[PDB]
């Protein structure tokens, strides 16, 4: 039948798919109540927050694989939880706070982005899941996750970061869940993690250099062998077992880190 998007209702939201429709533009004939709005596969290019404003269920919304080159925050969306803007082609982002008050989960994975702003997450007091991985990004700025604390998940995989901040981690007391493997890394800054207790933490395919400084992290990586995994590829990491081995001193011909000796340190 007529419409374009395909319109039903399993949960508590009504649910719009869009999906693989060769669009051009968002629709003009959305449903009011729309709850769930699939847009995947679809040749926005640009995606401005303002054109959703009236759409006062909106709760998740899935801008995945939309030819993305920019997003304009200059809409509020009061009560967006999710958004998708992965497989994109965005090399920034604006300030998402203001906007996305209510957000829980964001996805920006499989994008350019090269850097990200001082306060970019401001506001952001409810974000629990924060998907990073296959960008371009070589640093982050102090402060990143200071407006996120109840952060649970954060995946900053397949990126080309040559350090991490020292504070990035710093009262993330919920933070279950890390991914930092295939990055250009080379030691961990004294600190880094804290008193924190997390449980699935990845760090292999980095350059770990192998002296003096990387003792913090030789220490960590033993204190915490149970909780260091190698990423698997459609296997939920509670169906693996740990593997500390696979954090590796690329100096000493990729010898396992944390039986690096340290032989005539300080």
């Amino acid at each position: 039948s007529q419409h374009t998007c395909s319109i039903s209702k399993v949960t508590s939201l009504l649910e719009v798919n869009c999906e693989n429709k060769k669009l051009t533009a968002l629709p003009a004939d959305l449903p009011a109540d729309t709850g769930i709005l699939h847009l995947g596969e679809n040749q926005l290019g640009t995606f401005s927050t303002a054109s959703l404003v009236h759409f006062t269920h909106l709760t998740y919304l899935y801008l995945d694989r939309c030819e993305l080159t920019s997003l304009q925050t200059n809409g509020k969306l009061i009560k967006l939880e999710n958004l998708d803007l992965s497989h994109n082609n965005l090399k920034s982002l604006p300030s998402l706070g203001w906007a996305l008050p209510a957000l829980t989960t964001l996805d920006v994975s499989f994008n350019k982005l090269g850097s990200l702003s001082p306060g970019v997450l401001d506001g952001l007091s409810q974000l629990q899941e924060l998907y990073l991985q296959n960008n371009d990004l070589k640093s982050l700025p102090p402060g990143l996750l200071l407006p996120t604390t109840k952060l649970k998940k954060l995946n900053l995989a397949n990126n080309k970061l040559r350090e991490l901040p020292s504070g990035l981690l710093d009262g993330l007391e919920d933070l279950d869940t890390l991914y930092l493997q295939r990055n250009w890394l080379r030691t961990i800054p004294k600190g880094f993690f804290g008193t924190l207790l997390l449980p699935f933490v990845f760090l292999h395919a980095n350059s770990w250099y192998c002296d003096c400084e990387i003792l913090y992290f030789r220490h960590w990586l033993q204190e915490n062998a149970n909780n260091v995994y190698l990423w698997k590829q459609g296997v939920d990491v509670k169906d693996t077992t740990p593997n500390v081995a696979s954090v590796r001193c690329a100096n000493l011909d990729n010898a396992p880190v944390y039986s690096y000796p340290g032989k005539g340190c300080p």
